[PDB]
């Protein structure tokens, strides 16, 4: 179990087992992109491999920005047209509910159907706890969003003080 | 008039008046992303300051994505999604007709009316023309896209030899 | 209150309020780097816009470099050189003593009325606290140094152990 | 058929068709870092993505460093240590005359056999050219070097004057 | 004493004095890459001027990857050649036991003779700790590995909980 | 002789002999840096040694910016603080006349003798060309500027069209 602090965006988080951090920028606005390891390790001391179709991003939600359930949803569909911006159907949606360790919180997760036959569907997995948080998990049918690990995720979340 | 070849993406395009490049990596895969200055001169040497709610990115339209009338609205519309991912309504369409020095492309504009009433619209200008290029010029109601400079840029390029 | 370590420089402080870090690379070396934001948040995950006429950079206080009141005085002359190399006059100087719990420090005032009648005079703030620390806070008579911030800034280093 | 000009470096070569630029910072020094990409196609404007096991280098070859057909070898030799360096044993060895549009040079191939049973053979093309310009082609048994295309690459580079 | 965090290697280690890190990126993946001061002070907050010719890496070591004895010889063989890539022959040969807080380890040492004979003689100390971690300290005949050094900051190394 | 285009900033130019690029984002707004290798060849493909106590910067200067006479005189004296914001005495200063393929110009140079006795003296060129051009090469009495070679680089400088 391994534990990352985020202080300028005000939390920590336990990071999933076999991803690592993308960038050291985001911390320093308070946010966190992680991706996946393909599993073929590096040189040591060289940045591992990793996966092109799934990433997360978490951090700070903005005062300013979007009840948790009616965010999350909100907040889910513009990520989806950040990330997935092709034209396509929302299908297979579920809404989940959060509780990090009494805080609660609320995700929504839904799956592309791109008009583009060839292109694997999108999934992305959007979750708001809470001072908020958002936790951004994205896949596709060929390396799918691991649910549980999303809400264990999000759930790992704790206040920094 | 300057003008700036792009080898890897197969083009040159002549500058618009007031924008600089914004990165040097665009170039290394075929595209370009340009960013206005704002006037104010830095010190000699350093990077102008650029304004954070205009930008342009042009570069080869590969072949396996999207005639050049019906792939500028659909790409234009895909990167309505990605420039501009919150809610709201396209409102002021237009397309223009494209010839650069004879050959012949299309583009499609519009802008975005939010559902956030505190959000300046958006106004995005989609070009192909042609092997292909694009050129996407996004602005907002305080920065608006230069519709007849967006079509002298798209007129401008020519392949490379 | 948030806030931050600087393990290679050997000391935490109190992230000012509506500020982030600039970027990661000055924590390599035992400094950092602070940026405004303008209040206008990003999408989430993405870097916020930043003022650009004004700055913090803090750090370890080399034991070869540069009283602390002499040594604030030198200092900000020298980061006023650095970051306001155009010709001007120094005018509405101050020094203010400087207890960061216990630790005594003192810091150096000045705004510059440039020859150029066009410039916004430039102000700048520099402290140095104790092992020595810097404080250097940069602004304009558009967007001023906040001089009790400041102040709190510097007092909130704390040595690690 | 792409030409891309090393001012620094005082070459110009044939891009090969399929593969971009890795970055932009060899280009400052006089090399070049070339990266495969995949075939599937990035949002346009966005970077492709590219094969992590196989990549070109071409440069100026300092007149300090390293016949051509000597010097190829030797630095065939180096470049297999850099990029491959785990136990094994070099097998299936070759050299290819070169000839640049009459400027003659040599080349270097061979395949690395791991003590690592699962690690796949290693590949390593190394040409010298001419002034001199070096010419590398790493690959593996899943990735294999285009040998037809490396001498291509080397015969492909033109001193600019 | 300086001790830095690494979360997502999972460890923490002293920083050897006079050395700063050399990148954040490193910490991304579990690694860290450090660099020695050359002792001339920069300006106040920007990065110190470091040697080119001795370099510290350390991280988590792959559990898929390479007794500690067997271990560290095997690395250093490998990172001797990465970093080392010209022909020579080893000279000086050492092992070293290690004892992290009573985590057991082992380190080997060589020099590397050049066939070139301008070129002064390499030094590499690899050490491997252990969950395991890897310390590589590089150096040449001018700039020399601190032995003594090296094995305290392998010993230096705690698991991070 | 290796000339160098620099499309954005409307000019070209001949690198002087020894010096490289020093990044590639210089040349996004139309300036350049260059680096002077130490002459101790990095392994092909890698960037250079350079010293650090030398550098040149060159490009547009703003028509908003600063006779050439009177410009060069101005740009030196704010280039000197900028570079060299120390304390100290100006000596050893000169003018010089710039004819760049008939385009006239001027040139400020100046020593600067710190107040602190172990700082090595500092040296700066600063010329104008002209659309205007600017040159800084900036040296210390351990690595000097070497005035010919700024007076060519300087009126190497021509228009691009
Ligand atoms: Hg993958
Ligand atoms: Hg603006
Ligand atoms: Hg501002
Ligand atoms: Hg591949
Ligand atoms: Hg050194
Ligand atoms: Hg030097």
């Amino acid at each position: 179990p391994v534990r990352i602090d985020n202080p300028v965006g005000g939390f920590s988080f336990a990071l999933p087992a076999g991803w690592v951090e993308s960038d050291a920028a985001h911390f320093d606005y308070g946010s966190a992109l992680l991706s996946k390891t393909t599993g073929d390790p590096p040189f040591p001391g060289q940045p591992p491999p990793v996966c092109n179709d799934t990433r997360i991003v978490l951090g700070r939600l903005d005062q300013k920005l979007y009840t948790d359930s009616k965010a999350a949803a909100r907040l889910g569909s513009d990520m989806g047209e950040f990330y997935m911006p092709y034209p396509g159907t929302r299908i297979n949606q579920e809404t989940v509910s959060l509780d990090a360790n009494g805080v609660s919180g609320s995700a929504s997760y839904y799956e592309v159907k791109f008009s583009d036959p060839s292109k694997p569907n999108g999934q992305i997995w959007t979750g708001v706890i809470g001072q908020r948080w958002f936790v951004v998990w994205l896949g596709t049918a060929n390396n799918p969003v691991d649910k549980g690990a999303a809400k264990a995720l999000a759930e790992s979340i704790r206040p920094l003080v």
